[PDB]
């Protein structure tokens, strides 16, 4: 269900596997981030991003200047609408990880 949420309030700056190599577009690749970044921070950042950057909470201040020097605004989503989108990033990562010694596209 989180895939429909991605397509309607998220795909404007993102993908789940499909940035350009070492070139993060308007916003970096979400596939596998659920198993790299802190699992509380990932969901909380999505609920208050431009105001976490205004708190000067330094985890964000470090990461944003190293992708594309652009800020993410708050989309103003609801908690259960976020929970479904967390389950899209988690379950699409669980299927589209493609560790078959062939993830590339010819
Ligand atoms: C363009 C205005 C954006 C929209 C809309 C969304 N995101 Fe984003 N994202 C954007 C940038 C510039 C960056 C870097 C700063 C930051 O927001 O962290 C990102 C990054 C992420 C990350 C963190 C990646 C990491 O290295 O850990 C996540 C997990 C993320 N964004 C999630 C996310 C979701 C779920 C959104 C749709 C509802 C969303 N973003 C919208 C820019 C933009």
């Amino acid at each position: 269900s989180g895939e429909q949420i991605f397509r309607t309030r998220c795909s404007s700056c993102h993908t789940v596997g499909n940035t350009e190599p070492g070139q993060p577009g308007i916003g970096p690749d979400l596939l596998g981030v659920t198993r790299q970044r802190d699992a509380n921070w990932l969901v909380r950042w999505l609920k208050v991003p431009d105001q976490m950057l205004a708190e000067k909470d330094p985890l964000a201040m470090l990461l944003f200047e190293q992708y594309n020097r652009l800020a993410m605004p708050n989309m103003r989503l609801g908690d259960a609408e976020v929970s479904a989108l967390i389950s899209y990033l988690e379950e699409e990562t669980a299927r589209l990880q493609t560790p078959v010694t062939n993830r590339g596209i010819p």
